[PDB]
């Protein structure tokens, strides 16, 4: 007869599973939070990139407009040069 | 024979464990798909960033090349004025 | 004697331990993928720091060149007026 010790052996086994499950709840919770930290880090990095990009886009536009404007001044200077070279051959 | 209710108590606990495990299957399934979306999102940002820098680098190169030609045109032009100024002191006055 | 059922529960506990053992694997991989992705982000942040400081200097260095070159353009335009003014002193 007897065999009543086995009743506790399964009761003990269920405690092992509850403890092992309790870690599983724990491990998943971090992975969730760790994932959230990365998605937050990425989204904020995206925001700083948009600003830092809009700045360099504006600077590229201001400098490139200046470059094209200076091409006009080269033509205006060249126009005045054609007049002068013709004028010097009009007399010593 | 003195506690047959325990026969059912274990059947209840096994059901608790199966559902609790079923949750773990779901949480990992969600975590897996969410992870894949992030790894894809990261991959797309890497590619789009490569372009926008390669784009602006071309503008920086073409704009700086424009400067180098314009300094040359300015240097030859400044030479052209110095030669002219030298001729003016040789002219009758 | 209900000894057939006592083993039936022992079998189910083995099923769960295997299912738990898989969960350890799935969590371990997901952990590493997070570390790899979080690693991918950090190098991307650093690479942006370098690539931005370069282009920011190039925009500043080129724009400083513009400011010097616009000065040189004004001196050139003055000397053309200088030459034309001397030619108008030959008439007079």
């Amino acid at each position: 007869e007897g065999l009543k010790e086995f009743l506790q052996q399964t009761d003990d086994r269920f405690h092992e599973m509850h403890v092992a499950l309790a870690q599983k709840d724990q491990e998943i919770a971090f992975l969730r939070s760790m994932l959230g930290k990365l998605s937050e880090k990425i989204d904020q990095l995206e925001k700083s990139l948009e600003l830092k990009f809009d700045v360099l886009d504006e600077n590229q536009s201001k400098l490139s407009e200046d470059l094209m404007e200076f091409r006009r001044d080269a033509s205006m200077l060249n126009d005045e040069l054609s007049h002068i070279n013709a004028r010097l051959n009009m007399g010593i």
